[PDB]
C-alpha cells in the first residue's frame, strides 16, 4: 500500500466557508485513502503573525535584536516559542506538505504569511550550508525539506481569463512564483502544479461539486503528477555567485519563465 | 506641502529599518512636509482578518470575507483600528510602505494592514460591472490623485534579482505588490525604493542608502510613476479583461502591463 503523511496548513477564518467546506473534503479523502492527516488550522491554534523578539526564547545575541541572526541562535540553542517548534516538528515529519488559503491581494492571508515568516527560521529554511565556488547555501531543489512534496490550493474571486497569459491581473504561475518558487521550491520541495479555482465567491452546488472532483483528482495523485521542472540553483545552470541563468539556457530570454527547465 | 503617511513594518527600533525611517521622517518634516506614521509592530497591529472585525453579526447563513466587509464599511461598524487607517489613507496625499523583503514579501502584520485596511466599498468591489467597465481599480478608485511608494530592504544581491537572477527580477516579484495592491485600488506608483546585501551594512553602505533615500524623498512628486496601464479606458477587453491584441503583440506576461 504505503500510507504517506500529509500536512495540511490552513487559513481561513471562518468553519462554515467554501474553503472550511474543501478542508473538510479533503481530510477525509485523505484519511479514507489510508494516509494519516495533520492539520496546522491558523485561525483555530490562535496563530501568532508577527515575527518578533518574543519567539527567540533569549536575549538579543548582538547589540539589539535582529529578526536573522537571532534565529541563527534560537533555531542553533533550542530556544525558539513552542508553536514554532511544533510546526518545524509537524513539517519534518510530512512526506507532503499542503497550503491551502483564499487568495487575499494576490497573496496568501497574513495569518499564513506569518507562519512563513516565523516557522522558516534560519537553520532551518535557510541559512543552511556552505557559500563557495560553486555553491550559495543549501537551496532552491536542496535544502531541509528534500524528499517531500508541496502543493497550494487556492480559491480566488477573479476569473480564470483574468489570471490568463494577458489577463490584466498577471498570469497565475506568474503571481504565485515568490510563493512557489520563493517560499517552497527554496527550502528544497518537490512543488507540485497548483490547484487554483476561480470564481468562487459565486459558488453554488454544481460548482462545488466540479471542485470537490477537481480536488478529489489531485489528491489520488499526489506522488504521481510531475513536479514543476524549477531549476536547481547548485549544479551548473547558474553562475556562481551572480545567481544568474547561464548564458546557454534558455537564451536571450528573461523574467520568471526562464527558471523552469 | 504635501501630506505623507508612511506604514513601517519592523519589530526592533534599533534596526537598519528604523534608522531609515527615522532618517525618512526628519527628511520629510526638514522640508516643509506634513507626516503621520503607521508603526505597524508599535501599534500592535492585529493581522488576521476575522469576524470581530466587522463589529456586527454576520450579513448572511455566515460570516463571510467579502460580504461582511461590504456591509461594516457602509453601515459604519469596522472596528476603530481598521477605521483609523482608512482616515489615515484619505488624509495622505503620498503613501509610502517600509518593510523589509521577508520570503519575497510584505512581513505578514503589514500584510494584515492590507488585507483588514482594504475593505470592500474602500478598496475593492465598487462601481459598475458591465460589457464597458469592470469594477472602479486599477490606475481608478478611492486612492486616484494619490502617489505610492515602496521603500525594501532585502538580504539578496542586486544581481540575484536581475533579468535572469534566481529570486525573479525584482520587479515581477513586486508586482502583486505594486499592480495587485497599490496600482488596484487607484494609487499612481512610483518606482520602488531596493536596497541589496542589506544584512552587511556597514558605514559607507548606510551612507550610500541614505543619500539615495533623500534623493527619493526629494522627487516624490517629480518622478514618473510606473506605467501600468489602466483596466477600464480601452486597453483590456472588457470583461475577459485580457490586453487587447494589438497591443504588446504576440506578448504574454507581466511585462505587457506596462506601455
Ligand atoms: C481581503 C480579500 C482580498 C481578496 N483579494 C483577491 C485577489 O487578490 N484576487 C482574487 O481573485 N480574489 C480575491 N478575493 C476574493 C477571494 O479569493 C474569495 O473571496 C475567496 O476565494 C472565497 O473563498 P471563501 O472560502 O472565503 O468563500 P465563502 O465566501 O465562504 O463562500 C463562497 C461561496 O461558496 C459557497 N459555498 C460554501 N460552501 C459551499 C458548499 N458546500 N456547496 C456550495 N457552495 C458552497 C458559499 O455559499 C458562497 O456563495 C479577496 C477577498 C478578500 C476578502
Ligand atoms: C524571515 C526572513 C525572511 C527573509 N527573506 C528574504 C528574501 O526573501 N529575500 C531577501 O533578499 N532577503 C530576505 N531576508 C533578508 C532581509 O530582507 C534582511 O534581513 C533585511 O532587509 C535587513 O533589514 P533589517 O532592518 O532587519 O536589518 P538589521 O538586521 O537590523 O541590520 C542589518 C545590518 O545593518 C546594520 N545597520 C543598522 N543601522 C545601521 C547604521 N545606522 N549604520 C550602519 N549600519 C547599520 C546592522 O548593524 C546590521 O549589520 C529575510 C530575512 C528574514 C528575517
Ligand atoms: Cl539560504
Ligand atoms: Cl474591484
Ligand atoms: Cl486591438
Amino acid at each position: 500500500f504505503q500510507s504517506m503523511k500529509v500536512l495540511l496548513i490552513y487559513a481561513h477564518p471562518e468553519p462554515r466557508s467554501l474553503n472550511g467546506a474543501l478542508k473538510n473534503f479533503a481530510i477525509r479523502h485523505l484519511q479514507q485513502a489510508g494516509h494519516e492527516v495533520q492539520v496546522s488550522d491558523l485561525y483555530a491554534m490562535r496563530w501568532k503573525a508577527g515575527y518578533d523578539a518574543d519567539d527567540s526564547g533569549a536575549p538579543p545575541v548582538g547589540e539589539f535584536w535582529r529578526p536573522t541572526l537571532d534565529s541563527k541562535q534560537a533555531f542553533a540553542q533550542g530556544t525558539q516559542s513552542a508553536d514554532i517548534v511544533a510546526e518545524q516538528e509537524k513539517l519534518l515529519w510530512a512526506d507532503t506538505v499542503i497550503f491551502q488559503f483564499p487568495l487575499w491581494w494576490f497573496s496568501m492571508p497574513a495569518i499564513m504569511k506569518g507562519w512563513i515568516d516565523r516557522v522558516y527560521a534560519w537553520g532551518f529554511a535557510y541559512g543552511v550550508g556552505e557559500h563557495s565556488d560553486r555553491h550559495w547555501g543549501d537551496r532552491y531543489g536542496e535544502g531541509t525539506f528534500v524528499g517531500k512534496r508541496a502543493m497550494l490550493i487556492v480559491t480566488a474571486g477573479g476569473w480564470a481569463e483574468h489570471y490568463s497569459p494577458r489577463g490584466i491581473n498577471g498570469p497565475i504561475d506568474d503571481i504565485l512564483f515568490p510563493i512557489q518558487h520563493g517560499m517552497l521550491f527554496y527550502p528544497g520541495f518537490e512543488v507540485l502544479p497548483p490547484l487554483v479555482f476561480y470564481r468562487t465567491d459565486k459558488t453554488d452546488a454544481g460548482q462545488f461539486a466540479d471542485q470537490c472532483a477537481a480536488l478529489a483528482e489531485r489528491l489520488d495523485t499526489l506522488w504521481q503528477t510531475e513536479p514543476i521542472p524549477f531549476r536547481r540553483q547548485n549544479h551548473g545552470d547558474y553562475l556562481i555567485p551572480s545567481l544568474t541563468l547561464r548564458p546557454e539556457l534558455a537564451p536571450g530570454q528573461s523574467g520568471l519563465a526562464v527558471h523552469l527547465a
